[PDB]
């Protein structure tokens, strides 16, 4: 989760919101 480049499973940060951030913008981070 978050908002930036690179897929979420590189680092796995504690964003709780991304799971229903229902724009085409799941699965990446900052």
């Amino acid at each position: 989760g978050g908002g930036g480049p690179t897929p979420e499973y590189f680092l796995m940060p504690i964003d709780p919101a991304w799971l229903q951030a229902n724009l085409p913008n799941t699965g990446k981070y900052n």
